[PDB]
């Protein structure tokens, strides 16, 4: 028993000195495995050098920003206080000059362009018009988010688009997701069997879901996930200006699934305003989670485009929420307890992994009894619409040929052609009345279609479409906005916070409604940017 | 602003009368269609014309009713008080006429039509007489509603089977039942790919259950199948007498689950007698839902048997559950309040389908879990009881055996010739252990051997059956009382009203006991009416 | 009336003589059928008979000891007053004797068996010492309760893996479950059709599982499985002395899940002091249910070492959780109340099995899932783990590599070989890191090479691995403890005793540790009584 208590008192007196020399010497191991590594043969051993020093230079700059925050704002004092002073007359010339920029540059390279991408600018400026007419209080409006955000916008576009070295990053990216999205089909087939492909939806899909579930769970145990979440936040509210709890959500709705994002600010969500939970909604409903975006690679379209999407989306988003909905009363969360995000419960990174995994059950049972559901009433309204037209001597009616017309102007305001305009409305119309999964492979269709050659018209039906048509659908279509997900995202949120139940219905047809109006903004801004082949 | 105000204003103006116009305008549209496909061609527009007219007579009809009832009310009250003053003395002439008549049909026809069709008639005296001995209150009985019931019933049977035009058109209703479950079938495809039907039970029937939860749930929201219900509800409540709640939710059960109907009227639940909720249970036991007529009119089962046996079971019901559970209170809840219905809580028609196939989960897997344990016990009983006849020299036993003899005399009693007793008892015997599912399964396997033709008896074993004797199996089975879905209907119960638990639990095996006597005294009846071949 | 009102008079007068009438009526055609059979050919009716012979010795003896339990305890008082009068110097000769004997046995035996057989003793005793070096109270420890369960254990293991007759008893017992098991194989058929076999485990194992659980309900209803859990508690309380509810529960989780088996003291959960907490949690966790029996012994795995681990592994949960965690504090819970147990609320059998089919629904879920997570990170890790070891030079570096090393020293101490100790080791590392099924599944594959012959390495790796390593393997992996299972049975634990879910929360991860520990002393057991091939 004394040789007991001895070594406990030695452990207790030691614990924090213990435990930074246990750490110490990891950390020093990892540093000898990769510089024997890079001895070895450095061209090999160029990605783990690559991370490594990424990692090392992003944990000096993390203590660097906390230790020394003081001195820079210090630093920084003066300069904001000589330009507070000039502010008054420096605003003119600052927005004279932003405007006599956009001028030049419209003109110079869409006018070159073509005309095509100079309706993509028209249908930006005819969106954020008609969501200012139709805003709940038009008369209190804030424009330096919605101003800021398409700024945001335009910038990432054009890096990624318009410069091969972005270009590169986000298909590279997006392999890598494909990659890891393929190693977790391979899982599966130990409990559906080898035969797991006959059944391609059910087997392969459902389980994509529940691994990225189980990895999310994962990373944020570890707390990877909250430092980008906080990164972009950050970046968003130091320039659009949003309040903190929207921002980190809409940070987070990136590479997060519409039902799990809230659950980072779950604590505070009984005290949001109502325009914050408005901007809530409408992040969860004009983004798509991760784990869709290996399957619809896989289907053949972009990478680049689909992560450049759902980049954009989120900018997009929060100022189409502003302008929809503006907010009048003050924010009682603080922007330290919103960034501030609480940790998974699991004592062991395996135990957070088994909740994660156990949540899912319930998001793919929903999933394939909804789309079970939606495709036997698409099938009827098409026999039965089918059935009314033959009255006419019209048997060819069918809901796609109805869609065709009704969303023509959006797919044209858009900047497509007028021939592809009844394509891209085809998609857009399957996107809303059923989630994107068909619209996107009825997409990977066409481009299939179109990659393989032949007629582009057998008879007088037009069987592909142009490639620029095929990014700006890829753009307007990357959302999970649909009249399907309404019902469960209501049914979470006032699961979350059900004191809140009142103000969460009368909301979310809005947010419904922003969404798909911040996906034709992206889809905008992509057509404007991209020239005609 | 000003504008926006100005324009706000004249919205709020005319609001109603927009709205008026709106949908007059909508309605003359429709009606140009169909005047202009009755233009072009009338035989192929017969029924759209149909529909309209008769959908015009019944609007019409209902307008009247509602703006004309104090006029209609005065006109008959002098009539009802003709009647009771001589209602003394022609009390007596009534009933004399109605014994007399009774027995010249009788006699004529069932004495020409056989002595197999007579025993049905005993058998229905004989049942109605048990039931008045075992009953909870035999001194506090009323007799109008156990002969309404009864008259009702042969008035639908007599109506329905012995008329041409009557036949035809249940026929006729159960085709297009069985084509617009076909359309569900086609969808559920999509999800479990074009192999589905590898798996018969778990990939078409259980998509055929969602489908059919998400219609009813849409027409619940449109308000369509409340008038149904109010029609029928009333129709029972001024011919039978019995209270306003039990007479809607027996109404709702002919095309609703026993799951679901009680949700018709589930706020008022709690406070509902002990007689009523008796008789609710007794009505969702004694009637099948709209989604198993599909397969069970796919497998070979008639289509107008099916119909009117569950159009007959609801007036069945509530005649046995009056005379096996009289009520001894008063019933607190008004007709008012009971025929009026609150619509589904979706915003739209889309959420509405959405939240009606996000219940349909548990249920699915309820029955599949359920199937897949008591198929289990099935074959463990019979590996048992062949291993114990085995020492007694007859290796041949097992529960279809046994059930054959213990259910004989059910069987003979309800009119069946005796060597087609045995047949029917085993499969009442499934029926009664097992869903209705595998009887009607073995039902169908009777008739295809019939139909197919060949030996009657291959050996000293009987091969199939008798068309009348398949037509009474028909009636008698067509219900949901089961031993196994106790247990469910008593949790759903509970869950809405668990006050009321204590109430469930006591009567839910008089309630189970109550419906398959009903069954079988609609079987009766179909065996009375039915010629021998 | 009058005669209704007789007739229930009559009803309450002989209600008890009635029942018991009745009852002695079927027990005599029971007995009249059983001696019929007899009669008849009494070789066919052996089972029967034998049956018979013990279910009435079994009564007797319960009703002699309930009637006549005063009359014992007063014979056998004089002895124990006798016994404790000279306890003072006897208690030295006792422990002489045993220690001697200790030293005879183990010197005859093992030394003529091998140096194998005996550095199983040497582990036994390493695990001990190590197991009391690190005890929560190291002072403070009752040796009894582990001496006692030591020498039960090696009594079990050498009457029932030395002995012919024992031998084959256990072999018969396994055999018959797995057909009771097949029986379920059978009535999965019709829910997932004929070619459910394609997928495996979804179809099989899972209704394996619901059958067991609703056979379990049925008999937990009947009262059968209480009284062999009092039974084989009423033993261990009799002899090791430990606290009447660790006994109850460690008696029942020879058969019953982790997750159920508190369950049983349920009521008294609230009041349990920290030491019996653990107990409860220890004996869960070392402890397979019967449900799996099946499979495993589908798979290859011996049914009677599966059946003798099942067993040995409760007395060494109970000794292993006294060591660690010694009880400080008095157990207020009486035996009386322990060992009665409630009786499911079910009215008739019918409703238990549909409840217990019910309440599977979610365990298959959350398996499979769990499943389909693991599997997937496991996948990752292999390929990452490749990736790393290739800038090394070393390809071939992967997670069951790792794994061969780290428990290497585990598996050594067990007795198996060299040679053979890494291959255990994989699988010891299968089991920790994710659930046993994985890691049978990986023997069985063994089991399946050793069998078929070829050669034993095909190349510098070794293909299949000696019957004794396969035993005891079969004994170590015989267990729930993972570290996911660590999660879930703190969640249920904790559904069940909010109250206590701070002290469920404190003591899970070393009730993890001890239920590893009992294994391996299990495991060092049989590895010391089996001999080389
Ligand atoms: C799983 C994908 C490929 C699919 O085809 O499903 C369609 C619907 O699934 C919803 N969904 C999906 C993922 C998620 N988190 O990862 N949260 C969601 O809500 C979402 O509404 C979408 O429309
Ligand atoms: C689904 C059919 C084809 C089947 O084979 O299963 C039999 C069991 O399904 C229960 N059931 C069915 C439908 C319903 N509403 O549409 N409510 C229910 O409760 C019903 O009680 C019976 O026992
Ligand atoms: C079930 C078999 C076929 C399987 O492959 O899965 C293994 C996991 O199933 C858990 N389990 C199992 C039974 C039970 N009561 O009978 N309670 C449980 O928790 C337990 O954790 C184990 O690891």
């Amino acid at each position: 028993e004394r040789m007991c208590g001895r070594m406990s008192d030695f452990c207790r007196e030691h614990k924090t000195t213990l435990r930074y020399i246990i750490w110490g010497i990891l950390i020093a191991g990892y540093l000898a495995l990769v510089i024997a590594a890079c001895v070895m043969n450095f061209h090999r051993a160029l990605p783990l050098f690559v991370i490594t020093v990424v990692a090392i230079f992003f944990v000096v700059w993390d203590h660097l920003m906390a230790k020394y925050e003081s001195q820079i704002a210090r630093f920084l004092s003066p300069g904001q206080r000589l330009l507070d002073s000039h502010w008054f007359w420096l605003k003119w010339v600052i927005w004279g000059c932003l405007i006599l920029g956009v001028i030049l540059w419209l003109v110079f390279d869409t006018a070159k362009l073509g005309q095509q991408q100079l309706v993509s600018f028209g249908g930006l400026i005819i969106y954020t018009s008609l969501t200012f007419l139709f805003s709940k209080h038009p008369t209190k409006v804030y424009w330096r988010p919605v101003f800021w955000g398409i700024g945001l916008q335009f910038l990432l576009g054009l890096l990624i688009l318009r410069t091969e070295p972005g270009f590169m990053a986000f298909d590279w990216l997006g392999k890598q997701v494909q990659t890891f999205l393929g190693y977790s089909d391979a899982g599966a087939s130990f409990v559906f069997g080898e035969k797991y492909t006959d059944h391609f939806f059910a087997f392969k899909v459902l389980p994509i879901v529940i691994f990225f579930s189980t990895v999310m769970s994962m990373l944020y145990y570890l707390g990877l996930m909250q430092w980008i979440i906080r990164k972009v936040g950050w970046v968003m509210l130091v320039t659009m200006g949003t309040s903190p709890v929207e921002s980190v959500v809409a940070s987070g709705n990136i590479f997060i699934g519409q039902t799990e994002s809230p659950l980072l600010v779950r604590p505070y969500l009984p005290y949001v305003t109502k325009s914050e939970l408005h901007a809530i909604m409408t992040a969860g409903f004009s983004t798509i989670a991760g784990s869709v975006l290996g399957a619809y690679i896989s289907f053949g379209v972009s990478s680049s485009h689909l992560l450049t999407a759902s980049v954009m989306s989120a900018p997009a988003a929060l100022a189409i929420s502003k302008l929809f909905w503006p907010e009048t009363e003050t924010p009682k969360i603080n922007l330290k307890n919103a960034m501030k995000m609480e940790s998974g419960d699991s004592r062991n990174l395996l135990e957070a992994a088994t909740q994660g995994a156990s949540s899912s059950i319930s998001l793919v049972a929903n999933i394939a009894v909804n789309l079970i559901a939606f495709l036997a009433l698409l099938s009827f309204m098409n026999s039965a619409l089918s059935w009314l037209g033959n009255m006419f001597d019209y048997p060819q009616l069918s809901f796609e040929v109805i869609c065709s017309y009704v969303f023509m102007p959006f797919a044209f305001m858009m900047g497509v052609d007028w021939q592809d305009s009844f394509m891209v409305a085809k998609l857009i119309g399957y996107k809303t009345f059923f989630n994107e999964f068909v619209a996107y492979q009825q997409l990977s269709k066409l481009i299939s279609l179109r990659q393989v050659g032949g007629p582009k018209f057998v008879d007088g039906v037009q069987q592909y479409m142009s490639m620029r048509s095929e990014a700006i659908s890829t753009y307007a279509l990357c959302g999970f906005a649909n009249f399907g997900s309404l019902g469960i995202v209501i049914g979470g949120l006032t699961s979350m916070a059900p004191s809140r139940k009142r103000d969460i219905t009368a909301g979310a047809m809005r947010a419904l409604i922003a969404g798909t109006i911040a996906c034709f903004l992206t889809a905008c801004i992509a057509g404007m940017l991209t020239n005609t082949p």
